[PDB]
């Protein structure tokens, strides 16, 4: 009953968002460049997509067209260029701010009328730790303006468009094991400081973070909406 | 299996908490002045008790004995005094804090080590849109005091109890439907310029927050500790 | 002797500041598309630009020029489209972000180097209540996401040009008597509810923020980085 | 002619205060349990007090009378005690909130008539990076609880005095150069893994977060109520 799209499901907290969607029973279509394989695994339609460059209307479009409707939509897309501010260039600089925010937004805004016309929907962006910090060791200027941006996007939709019956979220997700965070795990100087911080003692599974991703698409959240939640083990508290 | 106490648990959130709770299969112990009657029509262990008096240690002693373990810990007990600061006596300053406060404190205190003992809990502490506002029209110095206190206390025992299985959050609800926030619902000039900032343009029942509850006080927070959870409308948001 | 670079110089906040700086013996430059005017009658150089158009390392490297140093950044040139998420087109969108964030992230790169070599600099963005809310009654979401994203702006600059002698921070005005906000002053829908949030009871007028803009500008802020400083009658602790 | 009472006025934060205040013109008296020495180095006057024991409301009292008048109130007088929620005592944990946190509301509560008659007032309450966080290495819940309860004060005291003339905010240090913090500097597993934090790459001076200070209790904030400072040299932001 409930259809749910999920940007980026194809790995890591993406794959694992559309996993726990399925298993609450829910009709998911995941968009990544190749799902095929990962969507035939997961139960899931696949919908091949280059958010980078297609345009984010169309994903949308074809998401409703295959699932016959639309009440979910998951952001998870990702990418990244970790370099400082100065070495930095602005293509590299809105190549983040574009996959992450303004995608974001495009999809946000497409998808709404189809979340309003069944007086039910739910948002869900991922944010970061970077939505209150600026990343410790890890030089990444652009993704944190885009994970900071996103709550304000967040609060910004949530306030619009609560009356609908649409609620919007941002998951904070803390340090998690997945393909994309293999750099942070492979040098020393990055891993051992920010896991000194963490007081759980130990990165997440991308199902622990799935967990609380599924409550903020479903009944749970009825009341819950323009918010951050943070799911990092402590690592923000610490 | 999970054994937990809820103060508070005869009436309004702290009682639908309970509830969301014995849905989950838990075996609930509900502590408040007169319980019998809501702990039968719960299908809770009643334990009586004046949090404002009696020795939080004791209450946790008896919950442990009437349930055979203790694994949750919900603090929903509340009493607060509606004076200006400039009118406001130490006393009934103190009264407010060390109820929403003090007692949180040493109720977590006594309950960690059967946590522990399990290797697996959860202390879940009530705040409210005062934890990051001043109430706006409604004049309650203390308990935005008591309630921001919170979030400090969460974020501590989160810190030093991680390792331990632990997790502690702090609920916090926006405007909720129940006796006391009556005085509120009655005036006009309090109620009315509330209202208008809550997005989803009306008050909470109480199970719709304890559904968000019941998530921080299951498998579902396994990785979601020292954190604030708003469950506001969009109120903070706006 | 301090070098300093204010866009949006010629009226409002960014004028006060400019003004407030000059006052402290700082030679300034503003930046507008018509600041020959205010420049002459604030005693500041007049750097003529279209932030919307121009290249911002053009008036970075201009401003160098006319004032023999820059270490002093203030990013005040202001735009807005005032639309609900779903009446927003992108290209609106991206004309709120560009100026907003991309122009602050573009001046700064280019203004960095400069303070470096002088070892001392300030770079001050200007955030807003929405850095924290999302506006209230005012349909601005573009605004929203960009005022909150400069706060992932500020903290990550910060955290990378901290060893260089610059302190990075965003000022975030409350409701002040502009040009900007007269939409918001002439619609009692509007205006009352705002105001009656705010505890001081009235508007700020420009150069009382600039008191503290100038604060941030100078060696009061040596300890002071990667913050967002509300200075807003108390409209966000209400 | 602004007349302020500076509590911790003799070592530290406090002094430095006291020190600033005094080189703005103010007429300042501080107090500590041995403040002579201090207060003749200073040129303030000197109010013996035990702030752990004696009647707070007798001191602004004191105050009042020895400068003739108050306008500015810095409560910086610090203690703690560092032990593990487990290891703590009820006393211990009432030892630090009293001090920290009652002692700070009755200072405030006693002091704002004579704000109120002058029309003019500033009350400044010393936060700390636990006031966001829970100190990392550090074992101090109580302390930690009581830092971020201040926040709660300082929103609830600014917005209902705000119309008064009176500002009410809370300065956040980072890790400051004093007595205060020498437990921390001497455990190298303590230090070190904070510093690392620390963008500037160094703690603060005293004088250095007093510049803040200042500003936060002279015309620069009189629109600049309710709301934290965090003067960290970007730890927070890290
Ligand atoms: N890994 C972490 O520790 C962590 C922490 C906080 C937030 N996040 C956020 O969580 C989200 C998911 O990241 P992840 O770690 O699971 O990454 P991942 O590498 O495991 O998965 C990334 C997904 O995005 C897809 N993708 C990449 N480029 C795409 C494109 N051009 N078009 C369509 N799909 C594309 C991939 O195919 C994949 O399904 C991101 O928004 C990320 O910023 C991750
Ligand atoms: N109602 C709201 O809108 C709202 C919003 C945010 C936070 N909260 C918080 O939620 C919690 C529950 O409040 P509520 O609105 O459900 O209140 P409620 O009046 O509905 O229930 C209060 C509970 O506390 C109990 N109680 C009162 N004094 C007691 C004592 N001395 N000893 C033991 N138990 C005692 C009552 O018997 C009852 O079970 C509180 O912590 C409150 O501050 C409420
Ligand atoms: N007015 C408020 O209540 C308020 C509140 C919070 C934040 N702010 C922020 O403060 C800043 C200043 O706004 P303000 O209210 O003083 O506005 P303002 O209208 O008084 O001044 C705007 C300045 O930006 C300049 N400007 C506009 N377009 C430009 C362009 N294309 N190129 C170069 N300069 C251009 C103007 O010439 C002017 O000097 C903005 O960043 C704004 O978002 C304002
Ligand atoms: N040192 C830091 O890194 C740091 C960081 C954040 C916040 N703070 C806060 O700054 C404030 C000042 O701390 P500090 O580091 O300057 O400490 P300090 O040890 O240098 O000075 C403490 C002051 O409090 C006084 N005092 C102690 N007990 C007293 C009593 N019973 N009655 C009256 N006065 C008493 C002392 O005599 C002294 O003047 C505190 O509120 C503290 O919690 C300090």
């Amino acid at each position: 009953e409930r259809k749910a799209l999920v940007t980026g499901g194809s790995r890591g907290i993406g794959r694992a968002i559309a996993e726990a969607l399925v298993a609450r029973g829910y009709r998911v279509a995941i968009a990544s460049r190749n799902p095929e394989e990962a969507a035939q695994s997961l139960g899931a339609v696949p919908l091949p997509t280059d958010l980078e460059k297609d345009d984010p209307k169309g994903l949308v479009k074809r998401a409703l067209e295959a699932l016959g409707g639309l009440h979910v939509l998951v952001h998870a897309a990702a990418v990244n260029v970790r370099k400082p501010a100065l070495e930095l260039s602005y293509e590299e600089w809105r190549r983040v701010l574009y996959l992450h925010l303004d995608v974001a937004f495009l999809l946000a805004q497409a998808a709404a009328p189809h979340m309003a016309e069944a007086g039910w929907g739910r948002v869900l962006f991922i944010g970061s730790v970077t939505t209150f910090t600026a990343g410790g060791p890890v030089p990444i200027p652009a993704y944190t303006t885009a994970k900071t941006a996103l709550l304000g996007l967040t609060r910004a939709l949530a306030k619009e468009w609560a009356r609908l019956g649409i609620r919007v979220n941002l998951l904070c997700p803390g340090y998690v094991e997945t393909e994309f965070t293999l750099p942070l795990r492979q040098n020393p100087e990055l891993y051992e400081p920010i896991t000194a911080r963490i007081p759980m003692g130990r990165w997440a599974r991308p199902e622990e973070i799935a967990r609380v991703a599924a409550v903020l698409c479903g009944d749970e959240a009825e009341y819950l909406t323009g918010q951050a939640v943070a799911v990092d083990g402590g690592f923000l508290a610490y």
